[PDB]
């Protein structure tokens, strides 16, 4: 089932004119048959902002979020662009809410969006915000203002908060889950938990390469596999590491094993996926996932600080993506917008 024919382009062609309200009527027609696209919402929001109807713009944005649509970054950028000319506490709080959206969903502005945010803070009368484009030192100190970036390390309470929350949503076969439970609880904490299956994707001898090289680093390795790997050098893997072979049916064993082992334990697998718990999960993932980067194997660096939109009230630090640099799934941005009040 599709939008009425040509409606997205009709909407896009109306929003700069005095007839822009007609686009919102077309959007209503779309809603009645399908969930509108993020581009549909982008267009109607920009139409509203172009004509200073901030309530309509924000209401459309909230509707979009209600459908669990991920807004285009261009839509978020539009709110800051129009905000430089808007002097109102209520509008400001909405913008700060968009920054919380980026923080909570582990998202980053593109370069021009970062410039729009900078421009908006610097436009707020009386507040004396100054923005600078920076990097972060190895130490975790912003190269602009010298403040220490939020630690990537979860506190014990945070960790047990996350762990407890994860343990209770988990609760495939229960008979097989009990077996794995008894396996883990009768063993010491591991240092790296390896999804042998999902790393055998880039069968046997590269699993061996990951294992045999990690074992030279004096690490306690757990390898998670399925039964079908037992049907040569798998036996070479079984001897170099502790192994659990599940049924060939996706397993929740990697999360359990890693979290049970403790806050020090890291893991290897495919890239992974309330607000506070979600924040902790992103932070934990960033600091604990070991990403393989491609013939002698090397891992992606894990920093001591959390690369995420963040604030201290009197400052913001906002990682952003550069136009000239394409970033992979598992790597964090290296460039930051540093905002501080004088
Ligand atoms: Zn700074």
């Amino acid at each position: 089932t599709l939008e009425p024919r040509g409606y997205s382009l009709l909407i896009r062609g109306l929003i700069h004119s005095d007839r822009w309200r007609e686009a919102l009527l077309l959007l209503e027609d779309i809603k009645k048959v399908i969930t509108p696209s993020k581009k549909n919402y982008n267009d109607c929001i920009q139409g509203a902002l172009l004509h200073q109807d901030v309530n309509t713009a924000w209401n459309l944005y909230q509707e979009l979020l209600g459908h669990d649509i991920v807004p285009m970054l261009e839509t978020l950028k539009a709110f800051f662009d129009f905000g430089k000319d808007i002097k109102d506490d209520n509008y400001s709080n909405k913008l700060l809410d968009i920054l919380s959206y980026l923080r909570n969903n582990q998202l980053y502005p593109g370069e021009s969006f970062a410039h729009s945010i900078k421009t908006w803070f610097e436009s707020v009368p009386g507040k004396q915000w100054k923005g600078q484009f920076t990097t972060v030192r190895k130490s975790g100190q912003c190269s602009g203002c010298g403040k220490t970036i939020e630690s990537i390390q979860l506190s014990p309470e945070e960790y047990e908060c996350l762990k407890g929350k994860i343990m209770r949503d988990v609760i495939t076969t229960p008979q097989e889950l009990k077996r794995f439970e008894n396996f883990i609880k009768s063993r010491p904490p591991f240092d790296v938990v390896i999804d042998g299956l999902n790393v055998a994707k880039m069968e046997s001898q590269l699993l061996l390469n990951v294992v045999s090289q990690l074992a030279k680093r004096n690490l306690r390795l757990l390898v998670l596999g399925r039964k079908h790997m037992l049907r040569d050098e798998m036996e070479e893997v079984q001897k170099q590491a502790s192994c659990f072979f599940a049924d060939d049916i996706d397993d929740p064993f990697l999360l359990y094993a890693t979290l049970h082992s403790g806050n020090h334990c890291r893991f290897i697998t495919r890239d992974l996926m309330d607000a506070k718990t979600q924040r902790l999960f992103f932070k934990w993932q960033q600091g604990h996932q070991l990403a393989i980067v491609n013939s002698k194997l090397t891992f992606q660096r894990i920093l001591s600080y959390d690369t995420v939109v963040q604030t201290t009230g009197d400052s913001w630090h906002i990682p952003y993506d550069e136009d000239l640099v394409e970033r992979c799934s598992c790597e964090v941005p290296t460039k930051w917008l540093c905002l501080h009040q004088k």
